[PDB]
């Protein structure tokens, strides 16, 4: 038998196969099963609020028509051109941008027709989808990105979309992301859509991403910590040289604020206060406080010199010098402990919060 | 009865349905009713002066022709391909950029034909529209963005566009914007368009947006305030160390001006003066003034030392030292009160202005 | 009479109307009149050297053919599809980039055919055109942007383009630009084009734009002026504290140069020197000079102390102290006047120059 | 004989050549040989993680059909239009983005048909491909970029892709890259692909790139080194002037941290620590240490002055002054040697590592 | 005679003119002459390494067929639609990106057919081409950009491309570039291309560009020079105030390095060292040296004070003070001369190098 004659006889002009009519017309809804494979992942940034993912989509649906039953081979592979003739289920994404088809040399379309008439439709597309990311705790957070598939033109009746029981979602082997760690759970659930026009079927896929904490520490935590240590050490020493101390304090504050502003640049603007903000604020507060401590000591010293200028003045010389020294000596030991205890408190609360969430 | 034979018989070659002729030709204008649903909102920035909104557009118009009256089911769903054959009303937007149709797998088009011949036409498109935003008061403002729909090719006679009395505009459930809060009023009004060629119908939709004040405070108000406090405190203490004071003042001024310039970067250039500008200017003025106060005190001290170099000089020693001290002592208490009163005045006037507008 | 039969009879297969033949073939050139309406203006920046303008273009030309003379109504509105059949005059822009047609729902095309056969062709397009902007005086300048329309395929003979005597160019009501003020003159002139291939008709439209001076003052003039005042005041006071003075001078210079470099960033690079450059250079020169004045005074003081170390030395003590003081006292009063006179000179010359140009 | 009659007779309606049927149907897989020539290379950046390469692709496959055997000339050149009629093997790239065909004047397609029926298919395309670059050692690294060719629609059976034994990959003469040096090895290997649908043939090409070290030294190594030298020299001198020393140290630290942050900007974020990070950290540590050394000396000096204020005090004057001087004198000579030895260690270990890898 | 009947008779179905056959088949190669006119030039930047040029391309080739010889007029103008029917020579560019055709209202195509059958084909296109720019000497350099035209599908035999003897390349009148000055030489040469497939004809056009030196001086040379002068002057004065001197030196160095880094930003990274780099390095070296000179003087002064603390000490007081003063006095006069001589040497060598190259 010739292949060409069969190929046109099955889906051509002699065949009553109209691509405008749904299969099993005036009948029970056509069940469609969807299998998704992730070729690659990437392009995730906070400002953009979207992720670009390359995916291979497989759609399988039963067709009573086109059941030739005259060829020994179980299935027949077919060309991309043949797909236009066949009836195709509509697919839409709830948050779809871009998604242009790849057409290098030939369109990337695969058609397989089984003897029973089950049809496999395969396409490769790059989807950019909006992700409603959570910016609550910037250093450590878990982000879930959801992909939703709906039927734009058909109601719940006459077309139902279902997930594949085994191997519904696959991922490319040895695929990694520089910023996030993908979690191997991939929970899938389906939520129907209600509109004024009607009720439309939908299915959802959920992906969990974990941030890598390594970059943030080196980029932000380490410089701030070194700055804080420098300020404290320098402030405690060179007490007699008051211009030297005040100049150091002010420069340290200026660097702290500029660094904090620099830190808040890559991410977008939100009303709520992030953990990084909290850390910057406390560090700035400590650096701020140090200068006030020096100012108080300088004021007390000024009082001592003026009164001395005014035995009766050595009656108060020991008192004022001892008081000022008692301030400096206590402050010097006191501040790192009252900083270490906060640092420990901060890390433990965030660690338990991440563990429970 | 076969579906295919009916489907071509209704809108094909045997039917005199020409897609080049308006329905009810030489007759009263065709009333078209439009329903708009907002899938998503986003991409609003001052420099761009545009907003990107994903929308679902439903157009309903009465057609005397295509009233088959031979099928028991009330309405028939139809394919996107069928739409080209049917006559379609022209739609244009007064400020339209981009707006390319989404065509993933199949074009996102829905056609529903009722027995009476009313036709529902549904399309999903992303429109970028210019918004004439008001930049009067940068921290707190209400922005209204308007969307206008007009008929490019047809005059007021032979095509009229009207709003749906109930549920004219719907919004996606649980839809939020990071920067703005959408207001649930959505006032709709229609303004006709007059041109040299003729009079064309139009309809307008108005959306109200409220800025979130949380980010601006942390980003700008808090650093400026800390800087101002540091400068005042430091200036009042370490009075004897004049190089220390002058150096602090100058560094503080330099940070103030650079921060102000940095603040004026995200937004575009306008002739009028914004509230943020006013706040930066007063803070800079206070920081500026402090240095002049120190300079005056230093000059008086210089006069005291030169005259002393010249009892007759202790006749004026008490006077000059007392005068200089009286300056420093009064200035020190005086400046925060004369700053707090302004801050209170500023916030109350802006709060009443936002409330009334 | 049926509309469809007439519509194909007028411009179809029975009609000898070939869209490949120019009307009035072997005859006098076809006069075409063009009317332009500006929907919106915007996107003007120095670096890009182009402006994006949305425009509605109306082309009117006389056609002897298609003069039906059998329908009572004076004119017939026609669909966009009908336009392809009709012969259309070629239009080109001398400096055209982009200019993609807007095609939302239906193509934005209007066709009107009068009984006499005059044809009105209407299109809406967004044109990006290069503008040869003048960057001579950055703060105040008048920019003229020219739009040129030419016939790419046809010579001067057989197609002439002319302007409409009344209402040739219209602008959208209540249309404003944030940076520039449009001038309501809109002088139109036409210049023919000569090429090796032949002579081609062209028409030109000129638009005048005036810069808003409000933003530039606040952004650049005010910070530089405050810096200059601070430097002068601080330099004159705290004369005894030489490290304090030198440190202030150097920091002030560093801010001046960085601010000047920052200023020269938004605009492109040009050989000629702009007014803003002149202002920055003089301000930098004044700030520069101040330090040299302090250095000279310090050198004289050094000479006084060394000679004193060497009555015979109080013979020269009064002379050296008086000379140094005479320098500081004169310099202090002298510099603002010699700055105010320049500022007055600068503004008056630029104001007269802008007024005359 | 006429050329036109032959040209349609060979591949037209009288010929049974259907472009929907694979050659040698129900037969051994069709061997396809691929030759690749690199027109140009460029656009390689770390953030993008992709490279843009212009390539000329030659596909040669045996066809039993179209073996005319009636023309004396060995091969016939054919037009791009003729290609659509012929059956064409599908080609896909594992990591393909963009890759739009170039179509200036005519499509860039070459067809050559030999007498035996071997067919040469030639196309020019620009491919952007993701490269999994290694960011372990930023200054010196070797990057390998892989290009993979697979058959999307056909399994391993019925289409096999093989490399050309001689001159498989050619490069344009005199082609250079500013950043990287291409290595003339170009190892080619093929790895089959296994999927749920089936087994698909693939071939891989590997390119080796070597970074140029010249820019990085001047940009980063030289400024850091000069800064370190300045800090050490300045710290050792001007020991009596403690405010001068502390101010120098702090400014030097501030520049070091800002420079380090600036350095980490061009490249993306990764968890692991790069060599440049290690170099910045040690330099910052040295600069940091210097200040602590000065602080310790200042503290000892303070102890000496307080005890002196309290012979019995000249019993300890020599001891304290000698101890402080012994610190400064040893530290001064000690630090460059303990810096030179590290620098030598660093360079030798990286040089051996690059040589072995 | 009717025009339509002739127009289809010449190039239609009755005519044996097949657009798939080369003219003069089995005959001598078809000579094609190319004329290029430059509408505009622009978009040249170092990072991009490409230039965008708008060009009008004229192709003239002899056709024996289509020689009607029955119309009195010498040449017939024809529509863009007619071009598809005619055989067209393939054109390709060696380094072509973008180059999309402009299609506003009508496609910008001109066809002219002479009586002898010579055919003129005219197209307007914007070509972005890679330019292998030389970055050896950044301030002054001459850049040559080459445009190459080749035949993708045809070998040297059967299609030859040649230049027009007179007026081969024309430029638009009054066309200027802000950065570069075009040179009116425009040397044209042709180099054949050899490939594995065959030998292909090519032609090349060379354009010479000269940089404008005005911007670079103001942007970079002037600030560096002022900084150098400030540092030298300030260092020489205020010798007794060592903290003041060291602080000035360090701040000056910090500005120098940041300015140098800022300078190296607009351009890309290259291994070789540019002239601007050389200038920055020497200026940094001078500024660096000054601090070391001050440190040496301070060390000598320290030696003098310690020995004095230890007549026998006034035996060495004169010697040490005289030596330190001799250093400062010589250094002060010595450095500008040893800077002026270098500046003169630098400019003369670059000027002769530019003149000879
Ligand atoms: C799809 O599945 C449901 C539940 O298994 C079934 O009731 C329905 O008939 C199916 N639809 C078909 C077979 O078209
Ligand atoms: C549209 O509505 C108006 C007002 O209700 C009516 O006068 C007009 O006839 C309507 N147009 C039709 C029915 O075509
Ligand atoms: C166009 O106008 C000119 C001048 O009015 C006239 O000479 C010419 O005949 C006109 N062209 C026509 C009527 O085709
Ligand atoms: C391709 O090559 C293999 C191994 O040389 C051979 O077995 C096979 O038959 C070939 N395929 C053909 C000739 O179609
Ligand atoms: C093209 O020119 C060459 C040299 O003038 C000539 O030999 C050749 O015959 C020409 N090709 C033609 C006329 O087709």
């Amino acid at each position: 038998m010739p292949p060409s004659e069969f190929l046109d006889k099955l889906m051509g002009k002699v065949s009553g196969y109209d691509a405008r009519i749904r299969p099993n017309f005036k009948g029970p809804p056509v069940n469609v099963t969807c299998n998704i494979f992730i070729n690659s992942f990437g392009s995730i940034a906070e400002t953009t609020m979207d992720y670009r993912v390359n995916i291979f989509l497989r759609q399988q649906w039963n067709d009573p028509r086109l059941a030739y039953s005259e060829y020994p081979d179980d299935s027949l592979d077919l060309d991309p051109s043949m797909l236009d003739s066949i009836w195709k289920p509509d697919l839409f994404f709830a948050n779809e941008k871009g998604a242009n088809f790849h057409e290098v040399t030939t369109d990337n379309k695969l058609l397989r027709i089984s003897k029973n008439g089950n049809v496999l439709y395969s396409i490769r597309i790059t989807l950019v989808l909006a992700c409603p990311m959570d910016l609550k705790n910037f250093p450590m957070d878990v982000q879930t990105c959801i992909m939703q598939l709906e039927s734009f033109g058909y109601t719940m009746n006459d077309l139902i979309f279902e997930w594949d029981e085994k191997g519904a979602v696959q991922v490319a082997d040895g695929l990694t992301l520089p910023q996030f760690i993908l979690k191997e759970e991939k929970d899938l659930r389906y939520c129907t859509k209600h509109y004024n026009t009607g009720k439309f079927t939908c299915i959802e896929a959920r992906f969990h991403l974990e941030r890598q904490m390594g970059y943030y520490l080196i980029q932000m935590y380490i410089p701030s910590l070194l700055i804080v240590i420098l300020s404290w050490v320098s402030f405690w020493i060179n007490m007699d040289a008051a211009p030297a101390r005040v100049g150091l304090g002010i420069t340290t504050v200026l660097t702290m604020t500029t660094q904090s502003s620099g830190s808040r640049a890559s991410l977008p603007k939100v009303s709520y206060v992030k953990a990084i903000d909290i850390w910057m604020a406390v560090c700035l507060l400590f650096v701020f406080s140090a200068l006030l401590e020096y100012a108080a000591v300088n004021f007390i010293a000024r009082q001592h010199k003026e009164l001395l200028r005014f035995k009766t003045v050595e009656e108060m010389r020991k008192l004022f010098i001892s008081r000022a020294k008692r301030i400096d000596t206590v402050s010097r030991v006191a501040f790192p402990l009252v900083f270490l205890i906060f640092n420990i408190f901060y890390w433990i609360t965030y660690k338990i919060i991440r563990s429970e969430d």
